[PDB]
């Protein structure tokens, strides 16, 4: 039967899904680890004890424990990231929509989903796979590791809490995913993984971590850099948080034997709870438990491997949506609001740019607030408040990724650039947000295709156009059809295409003005001073 | 007689001279002090004895001894610039021009020459105050002071040479003008002093000087501040500057009495073949030996004075031109050429930006190189050529001026600024210069009246609308006649003008965005580090 296929691992019952008024295969909540539970947690993942019989994937498996965002509360635009299914520390499993008929050896693509990796699931359901597996033809596989301390927790030294074991947990999908897709009708040899915000992150610490390399072909990276400011701390500053975690749940701090013990017996709420409490300032668009760098996962720090072109050298495709840092000063900065225009004053601009660059001295805040202030009219509420928008969307995610982009395409076989700045029509958050954070992913899983939904035929055509995009290039490392070209970035002419519902147009130097302010010159003057 | 007045000092005969078609009278070389000669070159200025007999006041006096202009022999767009009489350290004689028939009580205004403190002529064609005077029925008054080491070196701490005293200078000739222009049909009640470049700064000067302050009612600061970064030295580097003057001349430098006795038995010439030696760095827009803050002539530092208002509270007309930078690029930057477009690599910009912000460190270089480089084309040589026209301009001349304008407004009794940016149709410096360093000085001064000049109708409305404003102001505290109005400037809103050929135009916050990089934000970087 096509809905039964014996892996490696054992066999597994998929489901028939319908989409599209058509129909292709679902394997839903396939395991690739052992539950992390009990003893287990914050260790290392442990391949999956083979099993006899059939293992029922028709339906989707839980989430792993994570904070669950309540700043609105029925409100569709925040929940649609939340967990929708029951959350529980037994989350390592995976999902596979496979085209019907099943194919013999297909392009492969794996989703990594990323919310600062103190949140996300497989199964939200801009994330369903069903309508990109069934219109580009490929077998989409979505993975899951786990978030928050649950992951992330590290003491380095200390071989309970290594540290990382959420990107390790991902690596262990893709070894399952390299080991065992086949069966499933793709091309293990054509693997690309691809994943947004930390999900982009994780993609670039795969291709930069040795042991990960070898078990995929491309990748793709949406608004997300694995040399973010947010994206990884010091062994130092992990075992800091480690312990600061511990001292908010009354744990014994002798050792940390005595503290992971005590982070054990905690129940996940618990850690949950208090997760936020650890970070070093005050700010926004930082998160506690991410990955570290270790010597292990990482071989040294990432800018010496970026320079020395330590890492997997291949084709990738990324980029960015035109307003990244909306949803984090919404979420935290004074002065803004969800049902207002969040006209900023002077002074909470200033209290922004703060928050924004918790690590810099009062001169490093000045040379930010004057590189994003129109002195000619500083007052003005709207230009305040797209100047930190322009600000944590630079600083955090833009000018990161272009750093990334200059340092690979060195070494690299290939890169594709794109900046998304399409609105869509039917957003229920504010207009001043602008194309947020995380917008271009229901374009890239083609949910516009879906009529219900209520996208215009432009967004739907631009959905399609994307898709055609993501999968050609993870069929041949070249998202052009062998219409308008999509021209490759180059070192020297450094282009890039805009994905909106206009005709494409090709531009130069993404922000540059700007980044060489991030990539150069502040981190120049905070050494300094 | 009309030519004969009698003066508290003696008798003074002067001569008629023609201009535009009519004439009027003209005192020219009225000595105001004793010749500084011997002894006395370093010294504080003495006042005239008084004469029996007629002084002779039909010609130009002598020039005071100072370097020449040799870059391009035989150019008249430098040399008009020259002294245009014998250079002799008895040089100290003032001139005037008054209408015929002679006023009883007129308004009168003091010309203040001003090439960087090192370089000035009462005596330029472009000075010759016969057309204003005429004009606007003032009675217009030229000064001179010395220049050079002559009128500036500083051993602080000793009377021979103490400093300053060409600013002295300056002081008595303004003294005797409010001793006795009442007899030339002056009213010594309604002085203004305007002068342009160092002579913008000195007029500021004055109006900080307690000593120079109850000499004049009204002040107009053309392309010069008393802050400029040019304008002064500190005490240490003023006798650093002298103890290395003397060294270069094979001094004994034993003693203050020493060193001056040595330079006092060299010859004029041999101590401005020298001159250049002295400047600490490799520079453009620096000049060896300017005023110093000796806690004398000024109090206390500038930036005190301005803040604590500590000053004299009047009305001021002050401004600046569009292309304040491009002279001394010229005369001293790589890849600058007068006979080229001179367009500048990256290489030679770097190169400029460190020959225009000497005292900066590798920092504040960057900071400057970010601020005036357009990164989506750091490569276009008119963009590069244009920028370091732009850092020259607003660092010496721009920023430190509308420093000073909003210090000043805050305690004074009117302000009046303006932007002067129109090239004369008769230049014959290349076009890429602009509106250059002191060529607003013909349009103040009438040159565009005279047919045999080549100026344009339209050109000749802007002198006679540009020296109706100065004379107004002069006479009334305010240019405008009790026409499109010049705006005040105010604190708040800080309106200014354009002074051009085109209908007036009001603006605001000039060139602010610049100037708080330079006024606010780099100041604090290089103290930071
Ligand atoms: C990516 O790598 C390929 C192969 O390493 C480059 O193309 C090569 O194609 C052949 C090998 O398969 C060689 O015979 C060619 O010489 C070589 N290409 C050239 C002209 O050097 C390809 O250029 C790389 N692409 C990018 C964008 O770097
Ligand atoms: C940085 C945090 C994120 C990112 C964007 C959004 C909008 C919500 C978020 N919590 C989230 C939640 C779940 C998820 O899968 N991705 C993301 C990406
Ligand atoms: C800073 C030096 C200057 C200024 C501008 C010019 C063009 C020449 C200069 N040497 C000069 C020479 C004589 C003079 O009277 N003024 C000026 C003003
Ligand atoms: C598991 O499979 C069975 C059929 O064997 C069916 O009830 C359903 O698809 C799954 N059970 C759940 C989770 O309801
Ligand atoms: C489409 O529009 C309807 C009615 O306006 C709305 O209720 C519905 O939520 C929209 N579609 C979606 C995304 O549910
Ligand atoms: C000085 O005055 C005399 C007349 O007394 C006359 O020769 C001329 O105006 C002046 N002399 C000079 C400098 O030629
Ligand atoms: C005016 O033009 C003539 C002829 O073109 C030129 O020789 C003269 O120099 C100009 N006027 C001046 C400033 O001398």
């Amino acid at each position: 039967s096509e809905l039964l296929v014996n892996t490696k691992s054992g066999k597994v019952m998929g489901t028939r899904v319908p989409v599209l008024s058509s129909h292709i295969s679902a394997f839903l909540g396939i395991p690739f680890a052992e539950p992390p539970v009990g003893n287990m947690r914050f260790r290392r993942p442990e391949p999956k004890k083979p099993w006899s019989g059939v293992w029922n994937a028709s339906t989707y498996p839980n989430n792993c424990q994570q904070y669950v965002d309540e700043q609105f509360p029925g409100f569709s635009g925040s929940e649609m990231w939340n967990p929708n299914r029951e959350m529980s520390e037994d989350c390592l499993y995976l999902n596979i929509w496979v085209p019907s008929p099943r194919p013999k050896s297909t392009t492969v693509m794996v989703w990594i989903y990323g919310g600062g990796f103190y949140s996300g699931s497989s199964t939200l359901d801009v994330y369903n796979g069903k309508y990109l597996a069934y219109t580009e033809e490929v077998v989409l596989v979505s993975l899951s590791y786990r978030v928050g301390a649950f992951g992330f927790l590290a003491l380095h030294g200390s071989q309970e809490a290594p540290g990382n074991v959420g990107l390790l947990d991902q690596r262990m999908a893709l070894q399952w995913v390299h080991d065992n897709i086949q069966f499933f009708g793709g091309d293990p040899k054509t693997v690309t993984i691809f994943g947004e915000s930390a999900g982009g992150a994780s993609v670039g610490m795969h291709i930069l971590s040795p042991g990960s390399r070898d078990l995929f072909r491309r990748a793709i990276l949406q608004s997300g850099s694995p040399n973010c400011p947010w994206a990884s701390v010091s062994v130092a500053e992990g075992r800091r948080r480690a312990v600061e975690l511990g001292r908010n749940l009354n744990c014994n701090l002798n050792s940390d034997e005595e503290l992971i013990h005590c982070l054990r017996e905690k129940k996940p709420q618990e850690l949950i709870d208090v997760e936020w409490n650890v970070l070093p300032f005050d700010s926004i668009f930082r998160f506690s438990f991410v990955p570290v760098i270790d010597g292990e996962f990482f071989p040294t720090s990432l800018e010496s491997m970026l320079n020395s072109g330590n890492f997997k050298k291949t084709q990738i495709l990324l980029g960015v949506n035109k307003d990244e840092g909306s949803f984090f000063l919404l979420y935290g900065a004074p002065g803004f609001s969800k049902d207002s225009e969040s006209k900023i004053s002077r002074e909470d601009f200033m209290s922004g740019v703060k928050l924004s660059v918790p690590h810099a001295n009062d001169l490093g805040l000045d040379a930010v607030t004057l590189q994003y202030t129109d002195w000619m009219d500083d007052n003005n509420g709207i230009k305040n408040r797209d100047g930190l928008d322009d600000i944590v969307g630079d600083h955090n995610v833009i000018c990161p990724l272009m750093h990334f982009v200059n340092k690979y395409t060195k070494f690299g076989n290939g890169t594709y650039l794109y900046f998304f700045n399409h609105r869509a029509s039917n957003l229920v958050w504010p207009e001043w947000m602008g194309v947020i954070h995380g917008y271009e992913i229901e374009f890239v899983f083609g949910l516009p295709l879906v009529k219900e939904l209520n996208y215009t035929a432009e967004e739907e055509a631009l959905s399609r156009r994307i898709m055609h995009y993501w999968a050609t290039f993870a069929k041949t490392g070249n998202p052009n059809e062998p219409e308008s070209k999509w021209p490759l970035f180059t070192t020297k002419e450094q282009k890039f295409i805009d994905l909106n519902t206009e005709p494409m147009k090709v531009h130069q130097r993404l922000r540059v003005q700007m980044c060489v302010f991030w990539n150069q010159f502040l981190p120049k003057l905070l050494n300094a001073t």
